[PDB]
């Protein structure tokens, strides 16, 4: 019954502080960055996140300045932030405290793996399909997530609701700017950054999307490796070898390096049989060499995988109805508005 | 498996063989008992049983490009060092894919390695005998002063590519399969080494890097056999990078310069005292040394031939050194003129007054 009382800002709206107490401390996870402990609201008895982090109290926090302006179903909510001090005296700490989400994917995906399943492919299009609004959403700002990985992708099992979480790599990608290669988790790395590229687009996301798809189909990770290069291998192994345009297209510096040469492996014999078409077609528009070929996210919404959650009879394994998935805005839409005749079926929002 | 035949039960395959080293006088070599004891992105590594002498050896198969020719062997048959795994000879063959050639390197086996090792002593939560940290580290150095002698960077240095008999307690360096000379002046790609054992020149993507990737790989092969787990973990380069702060303190302006010119926002945290990253009691020898590979700066980092001249290694010089075990250390001495090109005068420290006794 031990309370700890803060004076934190709303995530969004005025820049209004308000007095916020919370109590049941207990430490959910640590990243390199700092600590995540979960808690409850005193007043609500709502359970959060608080993300801990050490400040350069001069500069300002890119994660912070992000997540203020992010308001989606599918992304985590930052319900506040505060500062406290601690340990080395003059050490300052940002606090972002989150809507607490009780699993991950990578949680969910190693239960079936341990007992030898696949996770049903309702929560395959379930799981997918929210992620790819989550990137539609934040790349229609410019925003790059750059770490796009199971763990990074927070559950609800009970309502099937995901949200996007982690924006500690996230980054506005401008045109002509160049960006640090040494981003995204091992497995889920685009070719351009396995090559070292610094010009690269949203499209990192997207293959990381589609690392995660492989992944949930397959039961294990499709481009394991210690080294790039074994990465790289295991890539080649399934797509073939790139051409020297396809390589233009990723890093242009790389061109005259050599790997082994090596024909595409057929993408249903890379899934187990009885793996949807559907399912192994989005992976081939996913998983591409050069970065333009890639569904945009919002593309990858309306894809025929899809459709079952389009269905108006479609229902969770427990019973309860599907979680929001048509409450499109504007802005979400705004790569290519015409897919909202696919993406807003005839029964939604009525 | 050019031929195959039975000998009282058993299969037996019978090859015609280049060898590693001489002019081209092919051998006949006939082998069983073959068994899976290695895989990679691209390899299989066999244990077979030569015929006659009854000996292991290890099998290397890779698939064969027609248009080149393998670096691994071009460099493997240049390579005579008693740290560094012996290429007996090769044959080419078909394989798992017909109309495919596959290159066979058949090896000296050699029965463990610093990975089996120390990850056995993690499991149980001892740490290695430093006596074998000092041996296992001083012949990797030793591999390493040889081949940068000839200009090859290995590339790939890695607890899973150092090969151990435990009994001698001999270190052999196995796969080539990253190696290549580095030329001043020409590119090399950044996506080489495994992840842990990475440079930070590499993980910030230089093309320009030298030698001393390895002397950092080494480095942190050391400090994983005495804190028992990896230095610098991570699964991204940003987490590798935090691990490498964490510890080295945040690089200067001048020290990323010498790293990636071209390379950003990273916390400004200041270095641990190296003696608050291991365990007490830890050689302040053994923490010092630690300090002189895993330097930011690329040209700042110890030589391998420097290396083995610290004074940690001080104990494989004293004369009267034993393995636990009752029997006498390897060749720790046996330098050559080309092993101690990079710096002779080290001679005056590496043989040690005992070792230049008259025979
Ligand atoms: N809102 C949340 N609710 C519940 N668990 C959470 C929440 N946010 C994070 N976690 C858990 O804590 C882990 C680490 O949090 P994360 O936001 O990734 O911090 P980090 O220190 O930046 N990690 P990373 O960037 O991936 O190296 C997540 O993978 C989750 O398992
Ligand atoms: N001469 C040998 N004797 C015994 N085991 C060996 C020998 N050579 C290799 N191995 C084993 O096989 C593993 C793989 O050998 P390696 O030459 O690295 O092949 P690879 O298939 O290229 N692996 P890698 O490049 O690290 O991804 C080693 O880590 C050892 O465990
Ligand atoms: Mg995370
Ligand atoms: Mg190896």
């Amino acid at each position: 019954s031990k309370v700890t009382t803060v004076v934190a800002t709303p995530g969004q709206g005025p820049d209004r502080p308000q007095e916020v107490s919370y109590t049941d401390t207990k430490v959910i996870g640590n990243g390199s960055f700092g600590v995540v402990y979960q808690a409850k609201l005193c007043d609500s008895g709502e359970l959060v996140a608080i993300k801990k982090v050490l400040q350069d109290k001069r500069f300002k926090n890119r994660e912070l300045q992000i997540m203020r302006k992010l308001d989606h179903c599918n992304i985590v909510r930052l319900r506040y932030f505060f500062y406290s001090s601690g340990e080395k005296k003059d050490e300052v700490y940002l606090n972002l405290v989150l809507d607490y989400v009780p699993e991950t994917v990578y949680r969910v995906a190693r239960h079936y793996s341990r007992a030898k399943q696949t996770l049903p492919v309702i929560y395959v299009k379930l799981y997918m399909y929210q992620l790819f609004r989550s990137l539609a959403y934040i790349h229609s700002f410019g925003i790059c997530h750059r770490d796009i990985k199971p763990q990074n992708l927070l559950l609800d099992p009970d309502t099937a609701v995901l949200k996007l979480c982690d924006f500690g790599s996230a980054k506005q990608l401008v045109r002509g700017e160049p960006n640090v290669s040494y981003i995204c988790s091992r497995y889920y790395r685009a070719p351009e950054l396995i090559f070292g590229a610094t010009d690269y687009t949203s499209s990192i996301d997207v293959w990381s999307a589609g690392c995660v798809l492989a992944e949930l189909l397959l039961g294990q990770p499709i481009f394991p490796g210690d080294s790039g290069v074994d990465q790289l291998v295991e890539i080649i192994k399934v797509l073939g070898t790139p051409t020297r345009e396809q390589i233009r297209e990723m890093n242009p510096n790389y061109t005259e390096f050599k790997f082994p040469q090596i024909k595409a492996h057929p993408w249903t014999k890379v899934f187990r049989p009885r793996t949807p078409p559907e399912a192994i077609a989005l992976c081939s528009r996913l998983l591409e060499y050069t970065p333009t070929a890639r569904l945009t996210p919002l593309e990858a919404c309306a894809h025929s995988f899809f459709d079952e959650l389009r269905d108006p009879n479609v229902k969770l394994p427990n019973g309860r109805d599907t979680p929001a998935l048509f409450n499109f805005t504007t802005q979400e839409l705004s790569s290519n508005p015409p897919l909202a005749t696919i993406l807003i079926p005839p029964h939604a929002r009525i």
